[PDB]
């Protein structure tokens, strides 16, 4: 209704390759560009998109205190927003993971009636995820910045995941274009003695920013971190995981009740793969009996009765596209469903009919062939079930 | 050395918009791909960027084990690894949050001496930021499997975010085409109940799978959880975000430590950065313009960059370079192989870019690409983008 808007987008971590193809798309498609990334590549790429792009790491400052920045930053664009014109808001990672100013102009935007949307993207615990070789599930994940970990004295939990945020910058809230001396890193330290104990490994993470780089994964202990040359190598990037001490047992009352022991594996007995940043895990075995037998099967192995085949054309196809890549596009089809499914070309009276309702059931059965048995979304882990 | 390759890439949650630049990079490059997603229109788009791929979830049965199903996926994957081919995985959201066979595929990979690598995409729990306005820093975020979250009594933190995935199918470990009922959901919302109290919100959140569709963002208490109705609408795609019940206050210890004072002047618990989050019970506004904040506003109108910017101070040429080697992975694998062959075969790059190619370190790339000012000098600062109860 109203006219302008705010759009979020995220670039990701690593130089380019991690922007989603639609934050891509709404960048192209924006009025204005305001943008905040750490690689010029990522910066020049912006750039070759939109003829209207400002930067607003400009509006950082040696002792300008960051509030000031981004109470700036955020009304920068929400002064675009205000005159009417579609605003695009690019932030490094995900825009709101730890980001101030993203949520800010959101909000500001929202309460006073604009159309205001986040898009979500790669942020370094995707990518802590990704190159460390973990999985948040098993056994869990707690995620904090290391400051507000220390200040208000956040519960570690030993059976899980941890992981930290700004552990190269404690207790610092100033800008400085040299960056800083970790000079209060000791006191994460200290904390993670207590928690964990002095031989416990911590792995220092450092996402590869450009695309032939490696990342940095380098296993210390809580005690070599206090080492000079060891802290030092601690920045501006980096992030810590610190993976459990020991593995949580499980609980009787509700292997009973989710009716599971008719037994339940051990607390040590592992899928393969094991985490291999964990102190004293066992060797895993990959190929175990019932793995092989399974892998056995593959040469008999035929779609199940129930199996549903994609079975689309390339017009249906090309419109779910267009949804997806185009704005304007989508826009226009949100407005009038039936108006936009008249004018695309070459669909059949089914893709037809199912665009013009909208519904994902209309839509999975035009690109979809049911079969009779079936008429079950693959969640794709197990835990210790 | 050793012929063959696994990379294992992302198709995010939202149908094609949110697979990222370099999954589809892989995707197009790769001699073979694997993959498992959810909706027909991000399967369509995939079977038309390559022409040999072969649907995983084809190995799901009734009655037969996921971790079978699991086995043979990664196995598919590997037997091609092993025959020397480029092979590529593709799994619905980040392919490795709540995914058992990427693991194993990629560490069987590793193992037996093959490239392996996987990609992140963007999460379920990436797209529940985005769309329920909060920030996993402010105040932390503990993020459990739902059952394992039961079984193994993990705990909650009343002062963090909790974010529970699979809570639509607590206890059940079966396969089956038609679904399951979520016949040990009250399992879970006595825990809940235990943990919270029975009046707390609970916020069910389903990220829109194609790009017309909102998202499910409905917040019930932990009472209304027990009504047939209200349990029926949460199914296999569905997350639960559990907002903070209260604000946790700050250790003088630590204050001290920090040297985050003068006077007992730490603002209170309570004296939030504007926006709060919404979905916490007993949320106080909060002013978006104090005076601070337009005292803010006011110094734009006479803004300049400061002496120490660096501005942007590239070239086509070298844009265009950069660019190819983040989007084409076989033109990263040969600078890789001999960044100086590489970098000297390029045309049109000035001699600084050339240099800053053949060498590869971040920092002679950065110097090609901006103008660092004298002012800036050579220490030999980069925007980390937020501030918790500091200022
Ligand atoms: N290349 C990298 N590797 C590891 N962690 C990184 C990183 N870049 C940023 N971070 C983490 O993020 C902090 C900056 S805050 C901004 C994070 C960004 N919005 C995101 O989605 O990740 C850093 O202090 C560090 O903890
Ligand atoms: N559209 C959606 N909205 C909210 N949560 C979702 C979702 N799709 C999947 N999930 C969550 O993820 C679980 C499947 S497990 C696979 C998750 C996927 N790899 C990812 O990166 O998120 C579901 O039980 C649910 O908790």
């Amino acid at each position: 209704t109203k006219a302008g808007s705010l759009t979020i987008v995220g670039t990701g971590i690593e130089s380019i390759g991690q922007m989603t193809l639609q934050a891509l798309s709404y960048i192209e498609a924006a009025a204005k560009v305001f943008y905040c990334v750490i690689d010029p590549a990522t910066e020049a790429f912006i750039l070759t998109k939109n003829k209207n792009c400002v930067d607003l790491y400009q509006y950082y400052d040696n002792g300008k205190s960051r509030l000031n920045t981004f109470t700036q930053m955020s009304e920068l664009m929400v002064r675009e927003v205000r005159k009417g014109l579609d605003v695009v808001g690019v932030f490094y990672g995900h825009p709101g993971v730890f980001v101030n100013p993203s949520h800010r102009a959101l909000a500001i935007a929202k309460s006073e009636g604009y159309r205001a949307r986040m898009l979500p993207g790669v942020s370094a615990e995707d990518c802590l995820f990704a190159d460390l070789c973990i999985d948040p599930s098993n056994p869990g994940c707690l995620t904090y910045e290391a400051s507000d970990f220390l200040i208000r004295d956040r519960p570690v939990s030993i059976h899980s995941h941890l992981v930290l945020f700004q552990v190269g910058c404690v207790g610092i809230a100033d800008f400085n274009f040299t960056g800083f001396d970790n000079n209060k890193f000791g006191v994460l330290v200290d904390r993670l003695e207590q928690e964990y104990g002095a031989e416990h490994p911590v792995v220092h993470y450092i996402a590869a920013m450009m695309p032939h780089q490696d990342p940095v994964t380098d296993k210390y202990t809580v005690a070599q971190l206090r080492e000079p040359e060891i802290a030092k190598r601690v920045g501006g990037v980096s992030t810590f995981y610190i993976p459990p001490k020991a593995r949580k047992a499980s609980n009787l009352d509700i292997i009973r009740r989710l009716e599971l022991l008719p037994q339940v594996p051990d607390k040590k007995a592992r899928i393969y793969p094991a985490n291999q940043w964990e102190p004293d895990v066992p060797e895993v075995e990959p190929y175990r009996p019932s793995d092989q037998a399974a892998i056995a099967q593959l040469a008999d192995h035929a779609p199940p009765e129930q199996y549903q085949p994609l079975a689309t054309s390339k017009a249906m196809s090309d419109v779910m596209t267009k949804l997806a890549l185009d704005p304007k596009a989508l826009a226009d089809y949100k407005a009038d469903h039936r108006a936009f499914a008249q004018s695309v070309p070459d669909l059949t009276p089914q893709e037809r009919a199912a665009l013009e309702l909208g519904d994902s059931w209309a839509i999975r059965c035009a690109m979809k062939n049911m079969p009779s048995s079936l008429l079950g979304f693959p969640w794709v882990i197990v835990v210790g079930v």
